[PDB]
RNA sequence: GUAA
């Protein structure tokens, strides 16, 4: 309710770039309401929260190809797939540079 | 390999602890074996590392009751259930004070 | 463990 998502879609990826107003507390988990996606197509999960929270939302996308979790100075960490990617491997991605312009966080 | 565990198993739920030696790299996750659990019984996941190992780890737990990622501040927030505890939901547990003593870290 |  109270945190917002960007959708930035690519072919080989769908990034998913959250933001946080504020402290949350676990409740808000009850409530988040995710975006829905490309589900041909694995997904990259980016946003400055604590650790429940991409947990979270990883799982929520575990039936893609993929799952891979950002980190600004590596890249985006693949940690579940049933793709040929691999868990480890690292999408080359700067989400810094994606948002760009700015994007509307619906 | 450059990563212990340690599992100190509970009524309620199994913690699994893990410590990390030097900066990790991706790669290793490529390498990780992971303890085995009791599967009737949640898993609480804690330990200092980044998002992606966290992340990771959550996911290979997904098999059981629930997972819950700990979080010093608060317990440990569920992220996953099929039991009776909700997402959001929040077990009490103290990690600091259950690692007193010292525990083989397998 | 609020992008170790």
């Amino acid at each position: 309710a109270s945190m917002k998502f960007a959708v930035i879609d690519r072919k080989n990826f769908t990034l998913i770039h959250f933001e946080i107003e504020k402290p949350i507390k676990p409740e808000i988990l009850k409530e988040i309401e995710i975006p829905s996606v490309d589900t041909r197509k694995g997904v990259v999960i980016s946003g400055r929260g604590p650790i429940w929270l991409h947990c979270f939302l990883a799982h929520k996308y575990h039936h893609t190809p993929f799952v891979a979790v950002y980190d600004p100075r590596l890249g985006a960490v693949v940690v579940q797939s049933h793709s040929e990617l691999r868990e480890g491997d690292v999408i080359d991605v700067v989400v810094e540079e994606i948002l760009k312009g700015g994007v509307r966080h619906v």
